[PDB]
């Protein structure tokens, strides 16, 4: 599957893709303002996510540090990211289907579209204004919008007993973004897309 990563953010970020245990394509790429990268993804990935990174140093091997986002300080990503990152979840070719979604349940850093490119489904976008706005208690100083459970690590935020609710800080996500997971029990907001569709990710689609 083709994903076309675009950046119109006013920003440069880093764009990262992996399933969390390997790269997606080469991992990660630097997206200056309007750069476009075009990545393909296995067939058949389960669990793979893309997201942005911004503030980030890297050496000319690769290493280095991101203030949101960061994967092991590597510019190409073989594991997730720090929080805050908004992500853009898919699984391909999942009996015939792909599923896609965009999630806060790891906070929220630069806004996002994730779309298809070809027919079959709609997108999903959560492009609010969600730094500016956010809970003083989760605000990063890095840039960003924490999600509650990587601030406080509560059994209620994280959902470990697989028994949580609805909350005060989900639902500042789910109003600025109806469209996103808020918590690991949200009501779900993943699209159902033909197998084997192909993407575009854009970053700040507004902008
Ligand atoms: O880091 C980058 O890589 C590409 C190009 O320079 C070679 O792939 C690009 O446009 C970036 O900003
Ligand atoms: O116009 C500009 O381009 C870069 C950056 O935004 C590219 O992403 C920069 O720092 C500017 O002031
Ligand atoms: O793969 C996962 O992603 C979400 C979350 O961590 C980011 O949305 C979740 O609950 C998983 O098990
Ligand atoms: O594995 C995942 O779990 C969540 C959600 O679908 C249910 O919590 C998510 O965002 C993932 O990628
Ligand atoms: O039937 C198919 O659709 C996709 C692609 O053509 C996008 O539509 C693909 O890889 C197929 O085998
Ligand atoms: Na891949
Ligand atoms: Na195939
Ligand atoms: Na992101
Ligand atoms: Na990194
Ligand atoms: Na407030
Ligand atoms: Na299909
Ligand atoms: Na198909
Ligand atoms: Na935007």
């Amino acid at each position: 599957a083709t994903f076309e990563i675009v950046n119109r953010c006013s920003y440069t970020v880093w764009a990262a893709a992996s399933k969390g245990d390997a790269a997606l394509d080469a991992g990660g790429r630097q997206l200056n303002s309007g750069e476009s990268w075009t990545i393909n993804v296995e067939p058949g990935t389960n669990g793979g996510k893309i997201w942005a990174r911004t503030d980030c140093y890297f050496d000319d091997s690769g290493s280095g540090i991101c203030k949101t986002g960061d994967c092991g300080g590597l510019l190409r990503c073989k594991r997730f990211g720090r929080p805050p990152t908004t992500l853009a979840e898919f699984s391909l070719n999942q009996y015939g289907k792909d599923y896609i979604d965009i999630s806060n349940i790891k906070g929220f850093n630069v806004p996002m579209n994730f779309s298809p490119t070809t027919r079959g489904c709609r997108g999903v976008r959560c492009a609010a204004d969600i730094v500016g706005q956010c809970p003083a208690k989760l605000k990063a100083p890095g840039g960003g919008c924490n999600d509650a459970c990587t601030v406080f690590q509560t059994s209620e935020y994280c959902c470990t007993t697989g028994k949580c609710g609805p909350t005060e800080y989900s639902r500042f996500f789910k109003r600025l973004c109806p469209d996103a997971f808020s918590y690991v029990l949200d009501k779900p907001t993943t699209v159902t897309c033909p197998g084997s569709s192909n993407y575009r990710v854009t970053f700040c689609p507004t902008a």
